[PDB]
């Protein structure tokens, strides 16, 4: 899949976006990455932050769907009007689909000023679709109106520019080493995971697992930071402060607050721990785990910023987890499979690891029901 390989781009913590067209003719425009949402959704209007906009009037092949939709988050919206067009990825695969577009007409906190993006593609299901489940999102559409298989993949490469693989219908396997590992896709909503056991430096957190779980875990490119529901975070925050002992760090740092600095290249990676999630396999009793760097989740903004949080929507793989694998999201088999990047960040002593299998008991009991 030569032809998609490099296909994302993105400013650090500003999101990965691919190219698209809409329109006939077609309007070229930057499009962010987002598997924790499921709407496509475009700048209509001329916001000042915007460098372009979709502009409907100039497309023969617009249909209006005479109906608006509000998006609230917790700061800020987005609201717009529903539409449909053709839609195309120039370094994606050679077809050209009538997609769902919602025309952004008002907003606040959602473009940024500075970002190179003017529109998300949420690849999420229809299940968190906005308005409701009825609006087909994207890779519905294309799945159902070309042969396109139904399974995309992720590489994203670590203000600086960042880079990245955004794979339609397929597996790149020069992206990888080693195997790749299946994970459930627990629900089709979210890319729904589950985590069995976490790790910081191989020493078990000991936690009921429902905990590492409450009330989701999910694999989200829109997100830059790991997130943790709380007590998972103050519980990893705690065995993390204790295995960096050797340097002590201003309270605030662990919560975000503030940055730390060394001299350049001297950042002492070897005194931070490894991060390790175990997640469910593919058999009754086996699982798999996955492992990340400091590189992955001390950030720069040489001085970083300490990119795990807490969080009361569950756990959120965000960059922080993403930047350490090839990530495919094979939506035929409703699983997500995890494989060492080649283009991961790492040192001369430690490297992002994909290992198993290992056994597991009562793993279904990890899952939180309501
Ligand atoms: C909708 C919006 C308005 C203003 C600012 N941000 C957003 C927004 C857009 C896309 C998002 N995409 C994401 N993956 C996330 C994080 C994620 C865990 C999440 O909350 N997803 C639900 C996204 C939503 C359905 C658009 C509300 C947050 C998002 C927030």
């Amino acid at each position: 899949f030569v032809e998609m390989v490099d296909n994302l781009r993105g400013k650090s913590g500003q999101g990965y976006y691919v190219e698209m067209t809409v329109g006939s003719p077609p309007q070229t425009l930057n499009i962010l990455v987002d598997t924790g949402s499921s709407n496509f959704a475009v700048g209509a209007a001329p916001h000042p932050f915007l460098h372009r906009y979709y502009q409907r009037q100039l497309s023969s092949t617009y249909r209006d769907l005479r109906k608006g939709v509000y998006v609230p988050y917790t700061q800020g919206k987005w609201e717009g009007e529903l539409g449909t067009d053709l839609v195309s990825i120039p370094h994606g695969p050679n077809v050209t689909v009538r997609a769902n577009i919602a025309a952004i007409t008002e907003s606040d906190k959602f473009f940024i000023n500075g970002s190179n993006w003017e529109g998300i593609l949420g690849l999420a299901y229809a299940e968190i679709a906005r308005p409701d489940d009825s609006l087909e999102p994207f890779f519905d559409s294309l799945v159902k109106q070309t042969h396109v298989p139904n399974l995309f993949s992720l590489q994203l490469c670590g203000l600086a520019s960042v880079g990245g693989s955004m794979i339609i219908g397929g597996i790149d396997h020069s992206l990888y080493t080693g195997s790749l590992w299946y994970t459930p896709i627990r629900r089709e909503w979210y890319y729904e995971v589950i985590i069995v056991r976490v790790e910081i430096n191989g020493q078990d957190l000991k936690m009921d697992c429902k905990e590492y779980n409450y009330d989701k875990s999910i694999v989200d490119s829109g997100t830059t930071n790991l997130r943790l529901p709380k007590k998972v975070f103050e519980a990893a925050v705690k065995s993390i402060k204790a295995a960096s002992s050797t340097e002590k760090f201003p309270d605030g740092f662990w919560l975000g607050e503030q940055l730390v600095c060394w001299q350049a290249g001297t950042t002492p990676w070897n005194i931070f721990p490894v991060i390790s999630l175990y997640l469910m396999g593919e058999v009754t009793n086996q699982s798999f785990r996955i492992t990340i760097l400091p590189q992955q989740y001390l950030r720069p903004v040489d001085c970083y910023k300490f990119a795990i949080s807490q969080s009361s929507t569950g756990t959120v793989m965000g960059a922080v987890i993403m930047e350490g694998f090839y990530v495919v999201f094979d939506r035929a088999r409703k699983r997500i499979g995890f494989a060492v990047s080649a283009c991961h960040v790492h040192d001369e002593f430690r490297t992002a690891a994909v290992e198993g299998p290992f056994v597991t008991l009562d793993m279904e009991d990890c899952g939180y029901n309501i």
